DNA sequence: CGGCAGTACTG
DNA sequence: CAGTAC
DNA sequence: GCCG
């Protein structure tokens, strides 16, 4: 990370634009900051900047000011509202729109939110676990959680394949939450298991709150909730579970393993090749309009393994650790 | 000019 | 649907 | 914000 002074100044602006809802500008900063982080040498020329992909004149100028002026004047013109929008949007379930609305309504603190804001069920849970959801757990605990889910799953069907994905699979030392993918090699015994699984996990008091769980739908694909391991010193942890048909195992695994940036890059590439990649499948011959919107369903390509996805995209396979973008 | 990933819940 | 999220 |  030879462009540190540059990044921590840009990360400030990135977050500022993000919480304010200027999503694409924030994306631009995100990519540039990214490029900066994974680069070999400090940059010295505003020609040495434009060169780095993800950095144009606009961005270059700002790094220059960060090197020469040793500071970015833009940072001093950030709305005083940003810290509060950040505070608000860090409540699970509240995004930029809700944060801006609360701010516009005069709310400035979580105390204000707690006592006067109309919260959705999800936001109330997010607020209740505000600090907890901002904390990462040692990967070891993520193991205990994956194991807890797997145990409950395999309880009514030992054939069920359960695997922790996300940051865990990419080998990170700490995890923001636990992402568990569940499927079954017989390609059918995965149907309508959420009902049973979630119920057992609730019986033992493991699950404490549900955020997203359309259980009245037998086609439910994901469960997003909160759990807590037994014993003292335990914090509530975010738990995500997806149940996919074996036929989509590779794409689901690839998707759920991420990283998010990596997935988007993969999908953007697939798109340039007339293909479409999703958590369900990799498709080819996908018809699209001038707006890049899928007009034609295309054809689903066989992808029994992640390697296959990379291969079909003409990419060298990458271990999960090599996808931590 | 205009896309920037593709998808799944919630209310 | 807009919002939020993975 | 960047880039095709
Ligand atoms: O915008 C997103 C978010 C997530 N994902 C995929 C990739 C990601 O690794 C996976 C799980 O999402 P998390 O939000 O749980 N992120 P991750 O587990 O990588 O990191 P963290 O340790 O913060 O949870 O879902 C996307 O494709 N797009
Ligand atoms: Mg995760
Ligand atoms: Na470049
Ligand atoms: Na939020
Ligand atoms: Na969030
Ligand atoms: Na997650
Ligand atoms: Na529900």
């Amino acid at each position: 990370n030879h462009n540190l002074h540059i990044t921590e100044k840009l990360e400030v602006l990135a977050k500022a634009y993000s919480v304010q809802g200027d999503k694409w500008r924030a994306l631009g900063y995100a990519k540039a900051i990214n490029a900066l982080k994974s680069f070999h040498k400090p940059v010295t020329s505003y020609q040495e900047a434009c060169s780095i992909p993800g950095i144009g004149k606009r961005m270059a100028e700002k790094i220059i000011e960060i090197l020469e002026s040793g500071h970015l004047r833009k940072l001093d013109h950030i709305s005083e509202s940003v810290p509060v929008l950040e505070l608000f949007s860090n409540i699970w379930g509240a995004g930029t729109k809700t944060a801006q609305m609360w701010y516009q309504q005069g709310f400035r603190s979580l105390e204000d939110i707690r006592s006067q804001a109309s919260l959705t069920t999800q936001q109330a849970i997010g607020l209740k676990h505000y600090s907890d959801f901002l904390e990462r757990m040692p990967r070891e605990e993520a193991t205990e959680i994956e194991q807890t889910v797997q145990k409950a799953a395999q309880a009514f069907n030992s054939g069920l394949l359960c695997v922790a994905c996300g940051s865990y699979r990419r080998g990170k030392a700490t995890c923001g939450d636990v992402d568990v993918l569940i499927t079954h090699p017989d390609g059918r015994s995965h149907r309508g298991i959420f009902s049973r699984l979630l119920d057992s996990l609730r019986q033992e008091g493991f699950l404490t709150d549900d955020l997203v769980s359309q259980e009245e739908n037998g086609q439910q694909q994901k469960y997003l909730g909160v759990c807590r391991l037994p014993g003292p010193g335990r914090r509530h942890r975010r738990l995500d579970i997806i149940v996919v048909p074996y036929s989509e195992f590779a794409c689901a695994l690839l998707y759920f393993t991420g990283s998010a940036h990596f997935n988007r890059s993969m999908r953007a590439l697939a798109k340039t090749k007339g293909m479409s990649l999703s958590e369900h499948a990799l498709s080819t011959a996908v018809v699209r309009n001038t707006h890049g919107a899928k007009v034609g369903p295309g054809r689903v390509l066989p992808t029994p393994t992640e390697k296959d996805v990379f291969r079909l995209l003409g990419l060298p396979y990458r271990e999960p650790a090599e996808r931590d973008w």
